[PDB]
């Protein structure tokens, strides 16, 4: 019986947000310490839940959701100070023509923030459903659109000035609307895999803030990469990577508390649910 | 329509003799050109062969028999001049008694499996009663006189099992070895002929990685092993050996080796004993 450790298994959201944290992880060697998962975030959030995954990344409403069964890594995350790039509203019309218009969303966090802010900023009532991510289909059936992730990016970068559609940066939005950041997704080990390993819970989460450290310092290098592969250029990504906001320290956290106080009670999770974080081991 | 180009879909070996290549992938910035998928051998050779994947690992017989579908990559496959320490008969009687004896092969297999079963027949002379099982020595020393396992298992049985129940583990690398005095390769890389054609460079610039990422691998083995030892049974002594016992390639000798294999099981395994195997071929230059 073979009885020897094993690898934590660790969840890698697939979207252009995490390819330069990809980079880090595969440079550092740090992918070969870890089982990995690569998905889209909102299944990566359901595997850790359920426990498919020891640690991971977990869209935001999601992890207030499960906030007692998980604990965040401190000083990473996914999000934006001011404009995010790819999460975005696509509309055909002034945002303030929206009530009881049709908007059609995406396959959990942008979605609320985007009805959060459409309703108590803009004061608009629309009629939502869901659809697959399609911009093209959106336009002929509704009057706005949610997208995130890559889409959201194409619809922003790409679509909208080929099409000459107003494109509305949701992490902008919330910034004009409350001066505040934004955090999309944090990453989060199972209380459990917390509690029995501490030491791997650990060093995962040194080797998160090493290989993203490594991402941010040659974000030219992997932008050049990955425009071989993608619609957008080397420039975009280069931007893209860049405007993105990997911090996770007191200003993001007070970002979470007051966007978990607003939507809370409408989403299913207490208003002030509290964010435990993986404590630094002391020293003496 | 996002009419950009893809990156190829590669597949990957999952066990340790793979380790090292895949570090090779990861240092070198490699991986984020690949859309990689991590399984077992037949696995891997079942997707490349129906079309799940552009590139891959085949296990050398399902290579043969797709011969004229597949393309290999020189310079680079999984082998061994001598003992290869993951592909071993485990039994526990001396070989020339298991005629009409059990004998278990493990599924994940397809060449070691057929390249045992043309050991014991051909050189030692038996014909045991074969059946296929999933890979669990435990389980099969109580049902079974002896079994054939490839991967981590086989590593296992050989390095560790083995000595500890007093079980005698052969080298089906050194069996052959023995017998022939040829290397063997038990898996080679190759692209399906129809993405080979389509995707010319983007086929060359894979081939081309995999040798730098396999050449990093050979001179970085002890950091790939003392990392690794973290998760496994072995050690970075027994890992380091492993690696370096390992025969990563695939030019004159070994080829030579491919061919006589092929000779003397392809008409009791499904392709010819003279199947062409097509390689490669590298881009000419002129300044
Ligand atoms: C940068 C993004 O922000 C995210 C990431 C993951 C999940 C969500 C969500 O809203 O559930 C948002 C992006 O999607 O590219
Ligand atoms: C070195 C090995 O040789 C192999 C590799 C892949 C497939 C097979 C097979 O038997 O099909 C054998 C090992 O398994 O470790």
């Amino acid at each position: 019986v073979d009885n020897s450790r094993t690898r934590p298994r660790v969840g890698h959201i697939q979207f252009l947000n995490c390819l330069p944290l990809y980079w880090g992880l595969a440079r550092t060697g740090t992918l070969l310490d870890f089982e990995l998962t690569k998905d889209t975030p909102e299944k990566l959030s359901e595997q850790l839940v359920r426990g498919d995954l020891d640690i991971g990344p977990v869209t935001l409403v999601e992890f207030l959701k499960n906030a007692d069964d998980l604990v965040a890594f401190p000083d990473i995350a996914v999000g934006c100070d001011g404009p995010v790039m790819s999460c975005v509203i696509v509309s055909q019309v002034p945002l303030d023509r929206l009530d009881g218009a049709r908007v059609a969303l995406g396959s959990r966090t942008s979605v609320r923030l985007a009805q959060l802010l459409l309703s108590e900023r803009f004061g608009v009532q629309p009629d939502y459903y869901t659809c697959p991510p399609d911009l093209s289909l959106m336009m002929q059936e509704a009057d706005a659109a949610v997208l995130i992730g890559d889409a959201a990016l194409r619809a922003n970068m790409i679509d909208g000035p080929r099409y000459g559609l107003d494109v509305h940066d949701l992490g902008a939005l919330w910034k004009e609307w409350t001066g505040l950041p934004f955090v999309f997704a944090v990453w989060a080990a199972r209380r459990d895999y917390a509690e029995r390993e501490p030491v791997i819970t650990r060093k995962v989460h040194e080797a998160f803030l090493a290989s993203r450290n490594l991402s941010l310092e040659e974000v030219e290098k992997v932008a050049e990469q990955a425009a071989r592969w993608e619609a957008f250029d080397e420039d975009t990504l280069a931007k893209y990577f860049t405007t993105l906001d990997f911090r996770f320290g007191a200003p993001q956290l007070e970002a979470v508390t007051e966007f978990a106080r607003r939507v809370g009670p409408t989403t299913g999770f207490p208003a002030d649910v509290k964010v435990e974080l993986l404590k630094p081991l002391e020293h003496h």
